[PDB]
């Protein structure tokens, strides 16, 4: 395996890999990390490009994935993809796809032109219909996964999985010092625990001798490093290597 790897550069024909979304005022990171990686993999293993709907995952999976905007289970999200499939759907107010995201973007721990995010956000309804004007039908727009699995808490195995099959979804414990991340390789040193947070891991590298994972957060582009961040790799830091999940699209 190479010393560094960036899925964005390795798969130039898959622009979703470079995208950063905004989960809004809703604890749906479990859903976002999943649909983002799934969007990437559908493109990687079908070279079609599809903006997988975070809305469909968030609202229709149900208990199998947890509790909507109250948090969820990543592995459950990939299961939904293989069992019920996912329709397309872009960003809030984009009118792209069957079910675009319905929760407005906001400012996540940073100042900006958008309204500040609020902790309170209710899970939207599971509506099995597409926006007006979009074709085909909700049912016909479903994209299915043909496998859902968990990658071991093993650095090399995780790197090999990304290297071969594309970005994966992971999760780690967020402490307050992470909220102000701007650059460099994040290492937890202080702050009250905020809770678990699911994200998309799309690569790795070494910065100033410190090994790291290249990660895409779902707090828009004005947070962190253009929406991305790097976190210590190889020490299961904050549990970053303890909950890796992925899957393969049906062919
Ligand atoms: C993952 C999650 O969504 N994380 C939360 C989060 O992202 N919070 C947002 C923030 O700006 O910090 C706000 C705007 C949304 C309400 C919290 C916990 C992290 C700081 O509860 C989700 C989950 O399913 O986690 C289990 C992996």
């Amino acid at each position: 395996l190479p010393e560094s790897f960036d899925a964005r550069e390795q798969w130039p024909n898959c622009p979703t890999i470079k995208e950063i979304r905004d989960q809004g005022s809703c604890g749906s990171c479990w859903a976002f990390g999943a649909v983002e990686a799934i969007s990437d993999r559908i493109c990687i293993h079908s070279n079609v490009n599809v903006e997988v709907s975070a809305e469909d995952m968030l609202t229709c999976c149900g208990g199998e994935c947890g509790d909507g905007c109250n948090g969820g289970f990543p592995s459950g999200a990939w299961n939904f993809w293989t069992k019920k499939g996912l329709v397309s759907g872009g960003l809030y107010n984009s009118h792209v796809g069957c079910r675009p995201y319905s929760i407005p973007p906001c400012e996540h721990h940073v100042n900006g032109s958008r309204p500040p995010c609020t902790g309170e956000g209710d899970t939207p309804k599971c509506s099995k219909t597409c926006e007006p004007g979009y074709s085909p039908s909700y049912k016909e727009d479903k994209h299915f996964g043909c496998s859902s699995y968990s990658v071991a808490n093993n650095e090399k195995e995780i790197m090999a999985e990304i290297y071969k099959n594309g970005p994966v979804e992971g999760a780690f414990s967020v402490y307050s010092d992470f909220l102000l991340y701007k650059s460099g390789v994040y290492q937890h040193v202080s702050g009250e625990i905020m809770g678990g947070h699911a994200i998309r891991i799309l690569g790795w590298g070494v910065e100033n001798g410190t090994p790291y994972w290249l990660v895409g957060n779902s707090w828009n582009t004005d947070w962190g490093d253009n929406g991305f961040f790097k976190i210590l790799r190889g020490q299961d830091h904050c549990g970053i290597e303890s909950e890796i999940v992925a899957g393969m699209p049906c062919t």
